Protein backbone atom coordinates (compact mmCIF):
# COMPACT_ATOMS: atom_id res chain seq x y z
CA UNK A 1 0.00 0.00 0.00
CA UNK A 2 1.90 3.32 -1.09
CA UNK A 3 2.05 5.67 2.02
CA UNK A 4 0.87 9.37 1.83
CA UNK A 5 4.00 11.67 2.04
CA UNK A 6 1.95 14.96 1.23
CA UNK A 7 3.32 17.64 3.67
CA UNK A 8 6.18 19.74 5.15
CA UNK A 9 8.69 17.72 7.32
CA UNK A 10 11.28 19.59 9.59
CA UNK A 11 14.69 17.91 10.55
CA UNK A 12 14.98 16.28 14.07
CA UNK A 13 18.57 14.76 13.54
CA UNK A 14 21.42 14.16 10.97
CA UNK A 15 23.72 11.09 11.58
CA UNK A 16 26.90 10.12 9.49
CA UNK A 17 26.51 12.85 6.67
CA UNK A 18 30.25 14.03 6.64
CA UNK A 19 31.30 10.31 6.08
CA UNK A 20 28.62 9.92 3.23
CA UNK A 21 29.92 13.18 1.48
CA UNK A 22 33.65 12.04 1.99
CA UNK A 23 32.57 8.70 0.29
CA UNK A 24 31.40 10.90 -2.72
CA UNK A 25 34.89 12.76 -2.76
CA UNK A 26 33.46 16.13 -1.36
CA UNK A 27 35.67 19.01 0.08
CA UNK A 28 35.97 19.57 3.94
CA UNK A 29 34.16 23.07 3.91
CA UNK A 30 30.96 21.70 2.09
CA UNK A 31 31.03 18.57 4.47
CA UNK A 32 31.06 20.94 7.60
CA UNK A 33 28.44 23.42 6.05
CA UNK A 34 25.97 20.61 4.87
CA UNK A 35 26.23 18.63 8.24
CA UNK A 36 25.55 21.94 10.23
CA UNK A 37 22.47 22.82 7.97
CA UNK A 38 19.08 21.28 9.09
CA UNK A 39 16.78 21.24 5.86
CA UNK A 40 12.93 21.07 5.60
CA UNK A 41 11.52 18.33 3.23
CA UNK A 42 8.30 19.46 1.39
CA UNK A 43 6.98 16.23 -0.34
CA UNK A 44 4.05 16.34 -2.90
CA UNK A 45 2.89 12.66 -3.58
CA UNK A 46 0.41 11.80 -6.46
CA UNK A 47 0.28 7.90 -6.58
CA UNK A 48 3.59 7.09 -8.38
CA UNK A 49 4.38 10.86 -9.25
CA UNK A 50 6.55 12.60 -6.52
CA UNK A 51 8.15 16.10 -6.00
CA UNK A 52 10.67 15.97 -3.00
CA UNK A 53 11.92 19.57 -2.10
CA UNK A 54 14.95 19.52 0.37
CA UNK A 55 14.77 23.24 1.43
CA UNK A 56 17.79 25.22 2.87
CA UNK A 57 19.24 28.84 3.01
CA UNK A 58 22.53 27.71 1.20
CA UNK A 59 20.86 25.52 -1.59
CA UNK A 60 17.31 24.11 -2.23
CA UNK A 61 17.50 20.54 -3.81
CA UNK A 62 14.23 19.49 -5.68
CA UNK A 63 13.79 15.85 -7.01
CA UNK A 64 10.84 15.54 -9.54
CA UNK A 65 10.09 11.88 -10.66
CA UNK A 66 7.55 9.08 -11.40
CA UNK A 67 8.11 5.90 -9.23
CA UNK A 68 8.87 3.10 -11.77
CA UNK A 69 10.92 5.31 -14.19
CA UNK A 70 14.77 5.35 -14.69
CA UNK A 71 15.47 9.18 -14.94
CA UNK A 72 18.55 11.51 -15.45
CA UNK A 73 19.42 12.82 -11.88
CA UNK A 74 22.20 15.51 -11.72
CA UNK A 75 23.01 15.70 -7.92
CA UNK A 76 23.68 19.51 -8.18
CA UNK A 77 25.10 20.78 -4.80
CA UNK A 78 25.98 17.29 -3.35
CA UNK A 79 28.70 16.10 -5.86
CA UNK A 80 27.35 17.37 -9.34
CA UNK A 81 27.27 13.77 -10.87
CA UNK A 82 24.57 12.46 -13.34
CA UNK A 83 23.00 9.15 -12.08
CA UNK A 84 20.41 6.94 -13.95
CA UNK A 85 17.98 6.84 -10.95
CA UNK A 86 15.10 4.27 -10.54
CA UNK A 87 12.75 4.77 -7.48
CA UNK A 88 10.34 1.82 -6.55
CA UNK A 89 7.44 1.45 -3.97
CA UNK A 90 7.80 -1.28 -1.25
CA UNK A 91 4.48 -0.20 0.55
CA UNK A 92 5.82 1.88 3.52
CA UNK A 93 9.48 2.04 2.12
CA UNK A 94 10.26 4.21 -0.98
CA UNK A 95 13.43 2.44 -2.33
CA UNK A 96 15.94 4.02 -4.82
CA UNK A 97 19.02 2.88 -6.89
CA UNK A 98 21.27 5.70 -8.41
CA UNK A 99 23.17 4.05 -11.39
CA UNK A 100 26.66 5.58 -12.16
CA UNK A 101 30.17 5.85 -10.53
CA UNK A 102 29.71 4.67 -6.81
CA UNK A 103 29.42 1.10 -5.31
CA UNK A 104 25.88 0.49 -3.81
CA UNK A 105 24.55 4.07 -4.50
CA UNK A 106 20.89 4.68 -3.40
CA UNK A 107 18.36 5.64 -0.66
CA UNK A 108 15.36 4.26 1.41
CA UNK A 109 12.64 6.62 2.95
CA UNK A 110 9.58 5.68 5.20
CA UNK A 111 6.94 7.14 7.68
CA UNK A 112 6.95 6.17 11.45
CA UNK A 113 3.82 8.04 12.83
CA UNK A 114 4.55 11.74 12.03
CA UNK A 115 8.38 11.05 11.35
CA UNK A 116 10.03 10.64 7.86
CA UNK A 117 13.10 8.30 8.30
CA UNK A 118 15.70 8.54 5.42
CA UNK A 119 18.77 6.25 4.79
CA UNK A 120 21.20 7.54 2.01
CA UNK A 121 24.03 5.15 0.75
CA UNK A 122 27.37 5.84 -1.13
CA UNK A 123 30.28 3.20 -1.26
CA UNK A 124 28.39 1.17 1.49
CA UNK A 125 28.39 4.26 3.86
CA UNK A 126 24.83 5.01 5.24
CA UNK A 127 23.70 8.57 6.32
CA UNK A 128 20.53 8.51 8.59
CA UNK A 129 18.17 11.62 8.61
CA UNK A 130 14.88 12.07 10.66
CA UNK A 131 12.17 14.74 9.70
CA UNK A 132 8.86 15.50 11.68
CA UNK A 133 5.54 16.50 9.89
CA UNK A 134 4.36 20.12 10.70
CA UNK A 135 2.29 21.22 7.56
C1 LIG B 1 24.70 19.58 -0.64
C2 LIG B 1 23.66 20.24 0.25
C3 LIG B 1 22.54 19.64 0.76
C4 LIG B 1 22.36 18.12 0.49
C5 LIG B 1 21.19 17.56 0.10
C6 LIG B 1 20.90 16.22 -0.05
C7 LIG B 1 21.97 15.10 0.14
C8 LIG B 1 19.59 15.89 -0.32
C9 LIG B 1 19.08 14.65 -0.53
C10 LIG B 1 17.75 14.47 -0.77
C11 LIG B 1 17.10 13.14 -1.14
C12 LIG B 1 17.84 11.82 -0.95
C13 LIG B 1 15.86 13.23 -1.66
C14 LIG B 1 14.99 12.10 -2.14
O1 LIG B 1 14.39 11.46 -1.03
C15 LIG B 1 21.49 20.46 1.60
C16 LIG B 1 20.31 20.94 0.71
C17 LIG B 1 20.90 19.66 2.79
C18 LIG B 1 22.14 21.73 2.27
C19 LIG B 1 22.96 22.56 1.26
C20 LIG B 1 24.06 21.69 0.60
Amino acid sequence: MPVDFNGYWKMLSNENFEEYLRALDVNVALRKIANLLKPDKEIVQDGDHMIIRTLSTFRNYIMDFQVGKEFEEDLTGIDDRKCMTTVSWDGDKLQCVQKGEKEGRGWTQWIEGDELHLEMRAEGVTCKQVFKKVH
